[PDB]
This record gives C-alpha cells, sequence and structure tokens, in this order.
DNA sequence: AGAATTCCGTTCCA
DNA sequence: TGGAACGGAATTCT
C-alpha cells in the first residue's frame, strides 16, 4: 500500500547522514514477496503498514571498538563453562523477572559497565532510523531495567560460537517467542565471508554478517538459524526485550531468591 | 567432592 | 500433549 522505492530513499536518507557511511546496493522487499537469498549489503523488509521488520547494515562498528570488545570477551568466555551469557533482566521459566545470574560474573560487568554505554549509542541511532515503534515502547519500561543493564534493551544476549559447536541453541531453527519488540544484533570476533551466516528458514534469506555489522529483526515472526562456521570465533550480543518486561513484576533480585519474594507476597 | 539426575517453572508445537 | 526450551539451580548417584 506504499512505494517501496521511497521508502527505501527515505531510509537510506536517514541511515547515511546517522551512521555516516554510504551504503551501496541497498535493497527493500515487502514481507510477502520474494526475499533475496544472499544479502551481503543493506537490506530492509517491510510491511504493507510501512513498518521495518528486517534491518541489516554493514559495518556500522568503528574497527577499533570491535577489535577490544573481541580481545577481552574471548579473554572472559575462555574462563567460562556455558557457551552462551546474559546480562540484564530474564522472565524465563518464572512469572517475573529477575536478575541474570551472570551479571554478577565477569561477563555480566563487562557487558553493563563497559560494552552497553557504548553499544547504547549505536542503538539509538539504529532505532531512529529504522524503527520508532520499538524506541517508543522502550523508554517506557522501568527505570530500573536501564540503570540495571545501562541500555535501551532490557535483556542482552551474549552468543559464543566456536567452530564445529551443534549443540548451540543458535545452531536449531527457532523463533524467540517470549519478544515484544524486534531484536538489534551486534557481531564480533573473525569468521569467513561464507560462513555464520543467519539464515531465515521460512524466507530462503542467507544474510551474511561479518564483524562490526548490525541486524535489526523480529525474533519471534521469522524462524531463523545460525550456520556453521569451519574457522574462526563468532561471537554476537543480542539486545532484546521479552513479554514480561512490561507485563510481569520486578523483585530486583536473582531467580531463585526472587521465587521466595514473590510467594511471600501472595 | 565431583559426576549424573531430578526439580521449579513458563511457554510452545509437531 | 510430552518434552524441549535465551535459567539455575538442588538432590542424588558413584
Ligand atoms: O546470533 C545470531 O545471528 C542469531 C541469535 C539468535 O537467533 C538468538 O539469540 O536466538
Ligand atoms: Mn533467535
Amino acid at each position: 500500500m506504499i512505494n517501496k522505492k521511497s521508502l527505501l530513499q527515505n531510509l537510506l536518507s536517514k541511515c547515511k547522514t546517522t551512521f555516516q557511511q554510504s551504503f551501496t546496493n541497498a535493497n527493500i522487499t515487502l514481507k510477502d514477496e520474494k526475499w533475496l537469498k544472499n544479502v551481503r549489503t543493506a537490506y530492509f523488509v517491510c510491511d504493507h503498514d510501512g513498518s521495518v521488520e528486517l534491518a541489516y547494515l554493514p559495518n556500522v562498528l568503528p574497527k577499533e571498538l570491535v577489535e577490544e570488545f573481541t580481545e577481552k570477551f574471548e579473554s572472559i568466555q575462555t574462563g567460562r563453562k556455558k557457551d552462551t551469557g546474559y546480562s540484564g533482566i530474564l522472565d524465563n521459566s518464572m512469572p517475573f523477572n529477575y536478575v541474570t545470574a551472570d551479571l554478577s560474573q565477569e561477563l555480566g560487568q563487562y557487558l553493563s559497565e563497559i560494552v552497553n554505554p557504548q553499544i547504547n549509542y549505536y542503538i539509538s541511532k539504529l532505532l531512529t532510523c529504522v524503527s520508532s515503534r520499538t524506541i517508543n515502547y522502550l523508554v517506557s519500561l522501568n527505570d530500573s531495567y536501564y540503570a540495571l543493564n545501562n541500555c535501551l534493551y532490557p535483556s542482552t544476549a551474549f552468543n559464543s560460537l566456536k567452530p564445529s559447536n551443534d549443540g548451540h541453541r543458535i545452531r536449531k531453527p527457532h523463533k524467540d517467542n517470549l519478544d515484544i519488540t524486534p531484536s538489534s544484533l551486534f557481531y564480533f570476533g573473525n569468521f569467513q565471508n561464507t560462513e555464520g551466516y543467519l539464515e531465515l528458514t521460512d524466507k530462503n534469506c542467507k544474510v551474511f554478517v561479518q564483524p562490526g555489522d548490525v541486524l535489526f529483526f523480529k525474533g519471534n515472526e521469522y524462524k531463523h538459524v545460525v550456520a556453521n562456521i569451519t574457522s574462526g570465533w563468532r561471537i554476537g550480543l543480542v539486545y532484546f526485550a521479552h513479554k514480561g518486561s512490561k507485563t510481569k513484576p520486578y523483585y530486583e533480585d536473582t531467580q531463585k531468591n526472587s521465587l521466595k519474594i514473590h510467594k511471600e507476597t501472595k
């Protein structure tokens, strides 16, 4: 119900001035139409209403930032058993929001205190361009969430993918169904141009992501999976918000403690 | 103690 | 519907 050529011109205009980069060979498709099979460049997916359900902007992060974060991420993850980590709040399995167990650890500290305040700026950049509805929602959240995660997004996921790990949750095709808003994704580490791509299975679209790129898309609606890497290290951050952020209460404590607090108020 | 297993609890889907 | 799934443990075995 709208012109895609003009909408792309609008999005490109905002993104060019905001990120101060020229995005060549940018493309736009409606969600109903046939998506590009291979996206190495700027790409946008919209509905009939005009809202952006996917945005991919190549290399918006300064190389100095990607390299420093990578080195620290790899340093911390070495001393970690699990291949995933989380900062901010999680409502998973509980009818309340709770502080992640990792926030007290080295990973959670580095994300919240150092990484997130810097990344929060590029998130602000991204949202003011592609989605107004998202940032309008994120600023309505409890102040405690913003203070906790030091970011507009109340929750941050840390995905460490080493070569030939098929057991990682991002290696299995899925949807994140708790998400009330499209997530913002940042990538780090080093891996090849032909591997570690995010594939949307139902739309048959392969987005090839490299360190420094940003990806903004709905995780609940579109089933997606991360491809295997034969070399390098694939590290990425997922900034999201669940439904429980608005709906469920907050006791300002970790999971087990909050459960005790939750019951005693009932 | 340091392994394997069960548990609390929400949400979904083949 | 059983059971896996962006958690995070406590029990229960060797
Ligand atoms: O890292 C990616 O490219 C995707 C992450 C993802 O799908 C998830 O965290 O569920
Ligand atoms: Mn996902």
